[PDB]
C-alpha cells in the first residue's frame, strides 16, 4: 500500500453510506483503509465490506458533556482513536462534516485531513459568516469560542489550533455543484454514488413493470425513532395510491388498511428500485435523495435544510414540494398526476443526471487525495 | 461511459473475495456492479457491499460437474432469464465456471475471465488446441466444445474458444508465475479482501517477539488431517507467538499458542514475521503483498504445489512435504525464515513488485476500453 487513510464517519447509515464508495475507490487503489467506529455500529462498517476499528464506548446516536460526544470527540472515545491513530499512523483522515474527533487527532498527528459533506455547508457557509464578522472587530475583541475550545482539546495531545481543524485542508462535496452554498472553501466536487445498505435483488425487482412504479420511502435514520404522529404517511400512502399505478412503501411494523395497488417492505435496496420507478417520494434527506437525482427520477419531497435541496430541485423543474403541515392526500395525488404526466421533469431529472454523471467519480477524486498526500 | 457489469463467482469464499476489489473497483468508477450468486451464499455478497443477485438453486462444493460449474439449467437458465433482462455490458467470470462466457455469448456482451489459481485450463485446452490442428480435419473433436457448443445452441448461441478462455484473462497471480501460454492477459495487483475484518484488541498491541500466523485454509474446512497438531507443536519450540485457527481440540496447547476462531488476515499479518498456511492464493497472496515470509505444506487438490514451489525459488518461502514432514522439519524450517534475512530480504522484494503492478483501479479505464471497443 501507498497510504494508510483512516476515515471517521458519523455513528448513523446515512452519514456512513456516503463515504463507502470513496473507500473503496481508494480501496481499490492499493492503499489500505480503516474506519473508525464506535464498537455496536461495527458490523454496519464490515457490513460495506470495509475494515472497522472499533474505538469508544457505545452510543446510541439516535437516542441522543453530552454535547461533546455528538461530534465524536468528547474524552473517552477520541482518547481511544488517538491511541489507535498514533500507533497506526495514518496519512490521512478523512472525516465526516460532523464529527471533530478525525482532524483533532489529524492535526495531532501532522496527517493530511479532509472533510466529507453529507449536505450543504452550514457549518462553513456560518462559519464563514462568522470569520468576517469577527474581522472587522478590536483586534482585542475577535473572540472564537468554536476555536479556542478546541485549541484545549487540541492542546490536550500538544496540537495548536487552526481554521483547518473546522472545515479540513479540503472538502469533497458530493451534492452538486449549483447547489452548493457561496462560501469561499478549497471544495473537491465527486459525482455521487449510491450505497444502501445490504443489496439483495429479489425476482421481482428484475422484471420491467407494467404499471407506472411510485417509490416511497423514508431512510433508516429519520423514521426510526419511532423506535421509543406518523399520519402524514399514511396521507402520502393513501393520496399516492389513488392514482393507477403500483406504490413500493417501504415500512417497518406499524399502519393502518392499505389499497390493493401498495406493497410495503422494511428495506428494498432503493437504487435498484430506482433504475424501476417512475415516481420517488421521500422526506428531503441526502442518500435517498442523489440515489434518486442520480437515478433520473423525477422527485416529490416532503422536507440539509432539507427544504433547501428540495427547494433547489424543484427550481431546476425535476421535483416538486408539499408542505408537511398542511398537505392533503389530494395535493398528494394531483402532485404526482403532475411529475407522472408533464414530460419536463422526466426531462429536467435527465439533464441534471446527465451533470452529474460527469463530475469526477470516487475514482477519479483518488489521485487527487494521494498528490493532496504528497505535498 | 457508464457499464452495466455482471460477475458470476464460483461460490467458495476464495473465489468470491479475488474478486470484491475490482467489483468494488468499478462501482467507484461509478459502474452499476452486480453479483450473480447461488441463494445460500448472498450473504457473502452483501457482506462485502456489493449487490447480490440469488440465481439458480442451493449449492454446496444437474448432474454435478454441472452444477459445480455453474452450467446446469436451474443456474444457467435463471442466469440468463436476469441476464436478458439486466442487459449488462460486460461479464467478469470466475476461471472455473462457465455460467458467465454463455450467458455473455448469448446476449453479446464482452466478457472477461478472471482467475484464482494459475491457468492450467488455458494451459491445458492450447495444449490440446495444438496438438488437435495436427491432426486431420475430419479428426479434430472438441469434446469440451460439443459439450459448450451445445448449451449455447438453446439461446441462438455457436461456440467460439472464447468462451472457454474470455476475452482477455484478469491475472492477479504475480506474472513470474504464469504458465506459458498465449493469451490476453492483464496483469492486475491483488488486493487482499479477507472477509469481515474488525480490530480486536490484542492486535492493539504491539508484538514483544516474533508473530506466527498459522491457517487451515481456510476456508475449508470441508471434512467436519491432524498433520496440523504437529504443525502448531512444532513452532511453540521457538520463542514466537503463534496466531492459528479454529475451535478443534487435540488436547493441551502449549503456552505461546494464542488461539483465535476468526482474525481478519491482512490486518493480522502486518506485525507478522512469518506465516505457515495451506498454499491456497487469497493466503499466499494476502500473505505475499503484506512481505511475509511464507512456510508452505501444500499439496493437494489445485496448484498449491507449484506455486508454493514457485515462490520458494525466489527464496520468499520454503515447502513441507506433507505426509513426510516431521514435527523437526516444521521448527528447522521455521527457524530459517525468522533467523535468515535473506527470506524477508526477498519477501519484500517480490512485494515492491507486486506494488509496481497496475492496481484494480488501474484495471477500470481498460476494461472501460474492451467495452467500449
Ligand atoms: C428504508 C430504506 C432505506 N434505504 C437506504 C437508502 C439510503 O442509502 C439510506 C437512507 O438515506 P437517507 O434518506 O439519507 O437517511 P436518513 O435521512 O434517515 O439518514 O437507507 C434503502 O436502500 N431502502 C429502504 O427501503
Ligand atoms: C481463517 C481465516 C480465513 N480468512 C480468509 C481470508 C482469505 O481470503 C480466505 C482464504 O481462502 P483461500 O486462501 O482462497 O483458501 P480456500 O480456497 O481454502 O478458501 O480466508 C481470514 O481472513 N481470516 C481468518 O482468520
Amino acid at each position: 500500500s501507498h497510504m494508510r487513510v483512516l476515515f471517521t464517519p458519523l455513528p448513523a447509515s446515512s452519514h456512513f453510506f456516503n463515504l463507502v464508495p470513496l473507500a473503496w475507490a481508494l480501496r481499490a487503489a492499493g492503499h489500505e483503509v480503516r474506519v473508525a467506529i464506535c464498537p455496536n455500529m461495527v458490523s454496519m462498517v464490515t457490513g460495506a465490506g470495509l475494515t472497522a476499528v472499533p474505538v469508544g464506548d457505545e452510543l446510541d446516536l439516535i437516542s441522543l458533556d453530552a454535547v461533546e460526544q455528538l461530534h465524536l470527540v468528547d474524552d473517552r472515545s477520541l482518547d481511544d482513536l488517538m491511541g489507535f491513530a498514533e500507533k497506526w499512523q495514518p496519512d490521512l483522515v478523512v472525516w465526516d462534516a460532523m464529527v471533530c474527533s478525525g482532524p483533532v487527532v489529524a492535526r495531532a498527528l501532522g496527517a493530511r485531513h479532509v472533510r466529507m459533506l453529507v449536505a450543504l455547508d452550514v457549518s462553513g457557509w456560518l462559519r464563514s459568516g462568522f470569520l468576517e464578522y469577527q474581522e472587522s472587530k478590536p483586534p482585542e475583541q475577535r473572540v472564537d469560542p468554536l476555536g479556542t475550545w478546541l485549541g484545549a482539546k487540541l492542546a490536550k495531545f500538544g496540537a495548536t489550533f487552526d481554521e483547518e481543524i473546522v472545515t479540513g485542508q479540503a472538502t469533497i462535496d458530493p451534492i452538486p455543484s449549483w447547489m452548493r452554498l457561496p462560501v469561499d472553501l478549497d471544495y473537491i466536487s465527486m459525482r455521487f454514488v449510491p450505497y444502501n445498505g445490504p443489496a439483495v435483488l429479489p425476482e421481482w425487482l428484475r422484471e420491467r413493470p407494467t404499471k407506472p412504479r411510485v417509490c416511497i420511502t423514508r431512510g433508516l435514520t429519520k423514521r426510526r425513532l419511532s423506535r421509543v404522529e406518523q399520519a402524514m404517511v399514511e396521507r402520502l400512502l393513501r393520496g399516492a395510491a389513488r392514482l393507477d399505478v403500483e406504490v413500493i412503501a417501504t415500512l417497518s411494523d406499524d399502519e393502518v388498511e392499505l389499497p390493493s395497488n401498495v406493497r410495503v417492505h422494511e428495506y428494498v435496496p432503493l437504487n435498484e428500485l430506482l433504475e424501476s420507478c417512475s415516481v420517488i417520494i421521500h422526506h428531503g434527506s441526502t442518500t435517498t435523495q442523489e440515489t434518486a437525482t442520480v437515478n433520473g427520477v423525477p422527485q416529490l419531497i416532503l422536507p440539509w435544510d432539507e427544504s433547501r435541496r428540495a427547494e433547489l430541485l424543484a427550481d431546476r423543474g425535476a421535483g416538486l414540494v408539499l408542505d408537511p403541515a398542511t398537505f392533503t392526500e389530494d395535493d398528494v395525488r394531483g402532485q404526482l398526476a403532475r411529475l407522472l404526466d408533464e414530460p419536463s421533469f422526466a426531462a429536467n431529472a435527465a439533464l441534471i443526471r446527465r451533470e452529474i454523471e460527469e463530475s469526477p467519480s470516487p475514482h477519479d477524486i483518488v489521485p487527487r487525495l494521494e498528490k493532496l498526500v504528497a505535498e
